[PDB]
């Protein structure tokens, strides 16, 4: 601390939020929102709201010539029922897209965080957001004298939708997860619409907020989610339809990856029991992608979640301990996934983006 310091504001125009669609200021304080903050009651029911401000995939960039950087923050955890725990609350400082500091942050506390020796010299400063955390900022601090600019890359836009499965579990940090290292290795501007199962039943809310986003790549993967509650295989074709036709009002030809769903050793294995399975789910998303490319739409695709993560994939890409089921991957298996997905997507001819 020092009085000549440079004050910044979160709502500073040099500040630019990559993957947040809207920011919420709050008595001093600005929550970046993955929905629009004012109609979150048209996304999810009153107890799921708060998964839209969790910060997975949010970024904070800025290009400063600043040593040091301080943030003024809180942290809030998602509220547990009784039956209580005991998931480290990480925010990554990259530097020219290099991975500089893995800061532990404070929970439900209007704390500071402190990020001494940094690069000197103009850089482009990444603050990659926690992953299963609501963050608020209220205050950014640098070195007096320090030179403030809006970071004008403008990299092609990638939209994220759907997964059963919180993506921040298992990374080894939020700028590690399987969706943070496609996006770096492509030079993609990543956007997730990720919200565990809940969130990837193919509500219509989502497709417009899709079809009202930058996007020059699209991926859906879903499927599982409506298979977990054992409803919605009747409608689930009309439903994926109805999703890309909503998405095509305003993207017409950007490229829809369309994904069945990655292999789950709990979901797949369960017995049938005259009740559709993961894979009849899987052969839907496979017969709309069809139906949309043979009545005209050439960017449309298919990606086979088995062929992205099957059941080729061994334990040691998972996180969980033999006592539990194998669900996440683990560090090495974000990173494995993350080739995977950008491999399979190339095969399609939608990788590279420019």
């Amino acid at each position: 601390r020092a009085r000549a310091d440079r004050s910044v504001s979160p709502t500073d125009p040099a500040l630019t939020y990559r993957g947040a669609v809207s920011l919420q200021d709050r008595d001093g304080w600005l929550a970046p929102w993955r929905a629009p903050h004012e109609d979150a009651y048209l996304y999810f029911p009153k107890g799921s709201v708060g998964r839209l401000a969790q910060t997975s995939g949010v970024r904070l960039h800025l290009r400063t010539d600043s040593p040091w950087l301080a943030v003024r923050y809180e942290a809030v955890g998602p509220k547990p029922k009784p039956g209580e725990p005991q998931e480290p609350a990480l925010l990554d400082v990259l530097v020219d897209g290099e991975l500089a500091r893995t800061v532990e942050l404070k929970l439900d506390a209007d704390a500071e965080l402190h990020v001494d020796g940094l690069p000197a010299g103009d850089k482009l400063v990444e603050l990659w957001l926690p992953t299963l955390l609501q963050f608020r900022l209220a205050e950014v601090r640098l070195e007096a004298g320090a030179t403030l600019e809006k970071d004008t890359s403008s990299k092609p836009h990638w939209i994220h939708y759907g997964d059963s499965i919180c993506h921040g579990r298992g990374a080894a940090s939020p700028s590690r997860t399987w969706l943070a290292l496609a996006a770096r290795a492509e030079g993609l501007d990543l956007q997730s619409l990720s919200f565990a199962a809940d969130g990837s039943h193919l509500q219509p809310m989502f497709a417009r907020l899709i079809r009202d986003l930058p996007a020059d790549l699209i991926s859906l993967r879903v499927g599982t989610s409506n298979f977990m509650d054992g409803d919605g295989f009747v409608d689930f074709p009309a439903n994926l339809v109805g999703f890309v036709q909503i998405i095509r009002e305003r993207h017409p030809l950007t490229p829809i990856v369309l994904g069945s769903s990655v292999y789950s050793p709990f979901w797949d294995e369960l017995p049938a029991d005259d009740k559709p399975t993961v894979a009849d789910y899987r052969e839907q998303v496979v017969k709309v992608a069809e139906l949309l490319r043979k009545h005209g739409d050439q960017n449309v695709h298919y990606l086979d979640g088995m062929r992205v993560w099957g059941p080729e994939r061994g334990m040691e890409l998972y996180l969980e301990k033999p006592d539990k089921y194998p669900t996440h991957p683990n560090a090495v298996g974000h990173e494995i996934f993350a080739e995977s997905s950008r491999r399979e997507m190339a095969a399609l001819g939608v990788l590279p983006v420019r």
